[PDB]
């Protein structure tokens, strides 16, 4: 019962504790080189198994899906962490989230328009909004944040907001705008001894100002909903949930309920949506750099959709190249380098070694996204990574931006639809330009850490007509 090959732990300080993305990337390439695709690294009295590349990951997530279906444990004591962390600490709860979203999506087509439809509409308002700029230089960051969020809003709150609407413009900041944290060793030391640091450790100071403001909007939205709830005609996710806890009314569990709800929506709302908004953004940075490929995309749109018909989810199958560009964008955007960690639910043999129950495993997705065994030019934008001999779309075995297995992204589908419609629509209507020349656009992600996010950039949308 030996774990896989690995380096030597350093006691309670950290052999490699505190390294930065670049330093670790260097360390990671070495470890993988020293031990292979499956190695063990030791941290704070615990071993985490690291899976590298297409094969190792697939052997784990897919060939032994259940064994690896455990989600990384989260152990801390706080107020905020306790109440919420618990709600989703269990693996069963995660399943419950899926089980509800799929069934609800199936049985309750809520509001005279399907998902693909609400996205075709949002794109339509985007094209309407993009003209209101009249060819100026703006930052897609907020726009792309708006459109992708509106979708989650529609499906959950039963409506979409207008890009200028304050209730929306402000909610967008609550979730997506970054807050700088200012501290100094001096101040930190003072806080620790007399700081009541146990009370506002790290980021709590900031979150609570958003958390309270958010818990408010939801809380009051749930309320406006519950009062107009036609039990024969639900309108959105919230109604369909209200109808469920109408039995549990006359109990104080409602406070527990409402809280259950808030995170689910935020977790659903921000992590998926933010990732999608970033993917789009990154997508257009690429589009600027490689104008050649941007043209083909446009030319193809023209041969299948034309200049007037709004693009639909059915064109994706008749547009192999544009679909290939979107795969590449996801492969290179690579927003989740290490990927959410797993925990193996039982004593699991793996390539001969033995990973004990609850041994946290890291499926490094980036190592697959860039896996040389599966991509001709692993670090170069190349739509050919996904096109067969006859210019048709072949699947690449190493393409897993949404991870794999039982634990795959609950929004993988809804996301890819957003990506294709938003992309083809924008490009069917507008032409893109930037101050920077393509050959000087740097794609290198600003990498504060824990995720790839592209550098800021201006962009110009020109209506072809
Ligand atoms: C757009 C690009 C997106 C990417 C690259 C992405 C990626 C991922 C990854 C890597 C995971 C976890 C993988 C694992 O547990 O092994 C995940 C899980 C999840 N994602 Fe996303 N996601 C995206 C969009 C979205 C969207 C739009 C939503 C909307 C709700 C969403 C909601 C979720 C949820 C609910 C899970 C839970 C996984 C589980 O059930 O255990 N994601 N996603
Ligand atoms: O058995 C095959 C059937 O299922 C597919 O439709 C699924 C699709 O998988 C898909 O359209 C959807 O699954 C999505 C489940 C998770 C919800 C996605 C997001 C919705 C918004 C909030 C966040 C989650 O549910 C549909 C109905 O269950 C096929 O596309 C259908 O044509 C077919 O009837
Ligand atoms: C009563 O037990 C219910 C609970 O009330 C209920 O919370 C649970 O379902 C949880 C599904 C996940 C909730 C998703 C909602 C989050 C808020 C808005 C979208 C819907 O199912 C249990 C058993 O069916
Ligand atoms: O995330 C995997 C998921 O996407 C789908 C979409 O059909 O995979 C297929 O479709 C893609 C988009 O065009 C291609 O990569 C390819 O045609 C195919 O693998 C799902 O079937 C799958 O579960
Ligand atoms: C974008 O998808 C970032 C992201 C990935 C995964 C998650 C979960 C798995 C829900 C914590 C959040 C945000």
């Amino acid at each position: 019962g030996k774990l896989p090959p690995g380096p030597s732990p350093l006691p309670v300080l950290g052999n490699l504790l505190q390294m930065d993305r670049k330093g670790l990337l260097r360390s990671f390439l070495r470890l993988r080189e020293k031990y292979g695709d499956v190695f063990t690294v030791y941290l704070g009295s615990r071993p985490v198994v690291v899976l590298c590349g297409t094969d190792a990951i697939r052997e784990a997530l897919v060939d032994q899906a259940e064994a690896f279906s455990g989600r990384g444990k989260i152990a801390v004591v706080d107020p905020i962490f306790q109440g919420y962390g618990v709600i989703f600490a269990n693996g069963e709860r995660w399943r419950a989230l899926r089980r509800f979203s799929l069934a609800t999506m199936r049985d309750f087509g809520m509001g005279k328009r399907s998902v693909e439809e609400r996205i075709q509409e949002e794109a339509r308002c985007l094209v309407e909004e993009l003209r209101k700029s009249k060819g100026a230089l703006l930052d897609n960051t907020l726009l792309f944040h708006s459109i992708t969020s509106n979708i989650i809003c529609s499906i959950v709150f039963g409506k979409r907001f207008d890009y200028k609407d304050p209730v929306f413009l402000r909610l967008l900041d609550l979730f997506f705008q970054s807050f700088s944290l200012i501290s100094s060793f001096s101040s930190q030391v003072f806080e620790l001894f007399s700081g009541f640091l146990k009370y506002f450790p790290g980021t709590h100071r900031q979150i609570y100002r958003n958390l309270q403001e958010i818990n408010t909007f939801i809380g009051q939205s749930v309320e406006k909903h519950r009062a107009t709830l036609d039990p024969s005609n639900p309108r959105d996710f919230i109604d369909v949930y209200l109808l469920r806890m109408e039995k549990d009314k006359s109990d104080p569990s409602s406070e527990f309920h409402h809280q259950n709800l808030i995170l689910t929506v935020l977790s659903l709302f921000f992590a998926g949506t933010e990732t999608t908004s970033t993917t789009l953004r990154y997508g257009f940075l690429l589009m600027l750099k490689y104008p050649h490929v941007t043209e083909r995309v446009q030319k193809e749109i023209e041969q299948v959709i034309g200049s007037h018909r709004p693009p639909a989810l059915d064109d994706r199958a008749k547009m192999p190249y544009t679909d290939a560009v979107i795969h590449e964008i996801q492969r290179l955007g690579d927003l989740i380098p290490f990927g959410v960690p797993h925990t193996v639910t039982k004593d699991t043999q793996f390539r001969g070694y033995v990973i004990p129950k609850n041994t946290e495993v890291f499926p490094v997705l980036s190592s697959a996204l860039h896996d040389p065994r599966y991509f001709e030019t692993p670090n170069t934008f190349n739509p050919g990574h996904f096109l067969d001999a006859n210019g048709a779309l072949k699947r690449n075995e190493g393409f897993m931006p949404f991870s794999l297995g039982k634990r795959i992204c609950l929004g993988e589908g809804i996301a890819r639809t957003e990506l294709f419609l938003f992309f083809t629509t924008i490009l069917q209507n507008f032409s893109i330009a930037s101050p920077v020349p393509p050959e000087d656009i740097d794609l290198t992600p600003r990498e504060s850490g824990v995720g790839n996010v592209p550098p800021s950039y201006q962009i110009r949308f020109l209506a072809r007509h």
